[PDB]
């Protein structure tokens, strides 16, 4: 990453060998749970392209996903290259060039002009979007891995509403929907899946029902 | 979190991924008990709004509980936006505009502006306020993890008394309805529930009769 | 390896025992797959040649292996010695000499002549070429512990298209050959080798469709 | 209504007997189908709160109904008198006073006040704000008529895809959830919701599934 000196300037670092494995411990051990994706989110804070590029790369198996990410990273950076023209011919001295979509994805440049380029005044972060690249294919392949759909969770008849609503905010943090589609989910469907005993209960519990509430109800 | 220097002043530093492993370990084995907040405000001393919606995002499973820790903190959000309205035009040059209710959680806020307010003079403690508010969500979170009430506590005829003042104790330590009110109930309750032998052996030293006498007369 | 100390000059660290071990770990827990090159690379940031063949020789089995990566070693500084040719006569009070072939290769090159031609301005690359170097022979060896061929991945009666795929991508990362050939190849070998059942799923979609189409096609 | 006379001033007139023997039939003979609200739109156009509410209390039975909107313009009366304070004094001629809650509902002003504010120079919509008012209660009333759920439609096994989608539709426009929610349930629950046939011949469809091409494969 770039660590930033104490009364110094932001010194480049290597990625160090425990974030490596902290890395391929969690992808091998927990597979793709939604909450991977906040993990990698830390794991890697001011990482250049190369950094990321690294923790992509020794990713063991699951290579259908590897490719998914890599092929949602080349239509984010046709994107970026069809939206923002690249200038070209002599440059200025002091002043970097114009970063393309294949050099924003780092597979086209060194380490120098990343760094060069998250260091330029005004900065011009090339790790904050080629991580949100990699947060949209990491998105898209949690959704593909999700087993089961919001719209088809029926609570069992034995099976308690703890388990019920786990399972359920589980599929809700897996699902691809809008914001507000996933208000209007949380908000009706839960009660309106829920077993006809507790679903009655919380019909008698009636508006502004808040889970707490809910789960209080359902007891015993 | 922050950390100081030399010189004395502090930093931000990237979270260190021993503590992220720490806290999901202790999270998923230990579930929820009394003995997980002292576990996280022992983990997260200094840590950003950013550190603690890491440390909450990363607990996979338990979704229900998550989402009343979120629930509480938005209710606190907006108790705290209600109770102090920010000032709008123009800030000063030496002053840093003030958090929001919704910005104290860093939920639409960039870390350098955590890293400023927490750093500033004099220095605003949005972290400790994020933090106390956690807790107080961790609170009632392992409140609604409490199995039983105080109340429906009966040793049984072969249960000794060891394990009755165990459960006891546990179900108390996990109810926290008040500390006055648990100085009564264990006078009472701990008295009014044990096995006839044993029960009249405790009634021999009266009230007055403290712990370790009350339970070295039913040992051995 | 050396690393920038504070402040700003660069001091010879000698290569740390965790890193080794984590090296050994590597090579022993993952043998020969082709993330190791990633590992590898990362582990040894700005190493030193000593380091380097310190990292190589702790390494334990595989002797074949290690042979044809000297072997190649040889064989590169051999044509650096033809590319690069050395002039003899006496060094300049300031200037270091330009490196061989073995200098490269840290065989007869001690400690201090090769920290001299790292730090000294402007620098000589022989850590990268040295990495570049044993990256080319892990290469090699990569491509030569490949169990089947490519061409030979066909996919069983009920295997799903989850393994098929993945193991096709696998044994197609391990595959060595030019880019293009392998966007031929994904789009020619793929869909024919699939089983009918899910072939006529993926001929139904297209020719030129993309990966998770066909994945979530014949998902299930 | 007030008609607009050729090349001179709009004039007002009286209700048609024509008009009103249309709403009253319209409300017998439908009950309150979601096409209620258009007609009635339809039918008063320019029409005065008196016409509004004349229009309103000709309704005979549905006293349940009428007596929900009645509430609801009470809300929407009490809303603006809350958000708009209102002038008082003496008021310069020519210009009318501020419209009060209780006046453009109507219920506390006369007829020369309504064509007033309806006709002063920049004119207030009185009448199309009521008729706001009225449509919103109209919109509840037809919630509360919906006989079943949106969430609840299963096609049946002999029942065509064709009657299946009717339902679904009209169920649709009888929904409350907002237009962004309502597009992605249609979205999803009408080829969620089909019997099994028709729902591979759906998925094969795959995306991008519109209205015609769906009805067109469901055929036979």
């Amino acid at each position: 990453p770039i660590v930033q000196n104490i009364q110094g300037q932001m010194v480049h670092q290597a990625i160090s060998p425990r974030t490596l494995n902290a890395w391929v411990k969690v992808v091998e051990e927990k597979a793709f749970s939604p909450e991977v994706i906040p993990m990698f989110s830390a794991l890697s804070e001011g990482a250049t392209p190369q950094d990321l590029n690294t923790m992509l790369n020794t990713v063991g198996g699951h290579q259908a996903a590897m490719q998914m990410l890599k092929e949602t990273i080349n239509e984010e950076a046709a994107e970026w290259d069809r939206v923002h023209p690249v200038h070209a011919g002599p440059i200025a001295p002091g002043q970097m060039r114009e970063p393309r979509g294949s050099d924003i994805a780092g597979t086209t440049s060194t380490l120098q002009e990343q760094i060069g380029w998250m260091t330029n005044n005004p900065p011009i972060p090339v790790g904050e979007i080629y991580k949100r690249w990699i947060i949209l294919g990491l998105n898209k392949i949690v959704r593909m891995y999700s087993p089961t759909s919001i719209l088809d969770i029926r609570q069992g008849p034995k099976e308690p509403f703890r388990d019920y609503v786990d399972r359920f905010y589980k599929t809700l943090r897996a699902e691809q929907a809008s914001q507000e589609v996933k208000n209007w989910m949380t908000e009706t469907l839960l009660v309106q899946n829920a077993n006809p005993d507790c679903k009655t209960i919380l019909k008698a519990l009636g508006p502004a029902a808040t889970l707490e509430e809910m789960m209080t109800a359902c007891q015993g």
